DNA sequence: CAAATAAAATC
DNA sequence: GATTTTATTTG
């Protein structure tokens, strides 16, 4: 456990920081893959992908324990 | 495309 | 209420 929020498929995810940790950033044919496999509108592929860049930053974040 | 705060959702 | 994880957002 120890968490909020819940996301959403752990194969999504999962995929998305495949593709990410590839460089960090993939081509419309890549990201086609992905929202195909994830059955999604392939623009919110690209925002996940955003996402993933302010994810790292509250683990960062969270690694302080100041609180 | 990128950094992300709002914002919802769980706690 | 606090944290966490995405959508809306402008550069």
């Amino acid at each position: 456990g120890r968490k909020k929020r819940v996301p959403y498929t752990k194969v999504q995810l999962k995929e998305l920081e495949r593709e990410y940790a590839t460089n960090k950033f993939i081509t419309k044919d890549k990201r086609r893959r992905i929202s195909a496999t994830t059955n999604l509108s392939e623009r919110q592929v690209t925002i996940w992908f955003q996402n993933r860049r302010v994810k790292e930053k509250k683990v960062i974040n969270k690694l302080k324990t100041t609180s």
